[PDB]
């Protein structure tokens, strides 16, 4: 049978095709995992955003904390200063009467 | 005799099938590269976020010591006021005694 080279060639066409199907299938498997990798890298990111606002909103608090704190401090410093001037003047008048 | 008609017909199908599968593989493969490009993008963007973020936390710490710095100086400022005060009070008590005797 000169059917041998034909036979042999339909053989190879089939092999070719199933090798290609194997390849398609494996590429498709890879995509599905890469696509979850893709997915996860975005979904993790989002969670990260909310960590950021949470933190940046703490920043906001602290600034209005520091400011109020600075302000209390200026107010205390004026008080100390005025109380000490009350002391200086009392000194001053005592040393005067001392001598007239 | 038997034309080869059905044999060459069957061969062309097998070729077509092989061709269809190859198309399939190379689109999937190209698509696989789509995703891996994006992957190589976010992992890098994720890395980016955290550095901005740690620096944001680094800013926030800087604004906690500063708060507590003022807390203390305020403590000092009071002790100072209260001591100055006790002193005028003591001078007052003394003047009163003198004028009384």
């Amino acid at each position: 049978a000169s059917m041998e080279a034909i036979k042999k060639k339909m053989q190879m066409l089939k092999l070719d095709k199933e090798n290609a199907i194997d390849r398609a299938e494996q590429a498709e498997a890879d995509k599905k995992q890469a696509e979850d990798r893709c997915k996860q890298l975005e979904e993790e990111q989002q969670g990260l955003q909310k960590k950021l606002k949470g933190t940046e909103d703490e920043v906001e608090k602290y600034s209005e904390s520091v400011k109020e704190a600075q302000e209390k401090l200026e107010q205390a410093e004026k008080k100390a200063t005025d109380a000490e001037a009350e002391v200086a003047s009392l000194n001053r008048r005592i040393q005067l009467v001392e001598e007239e």
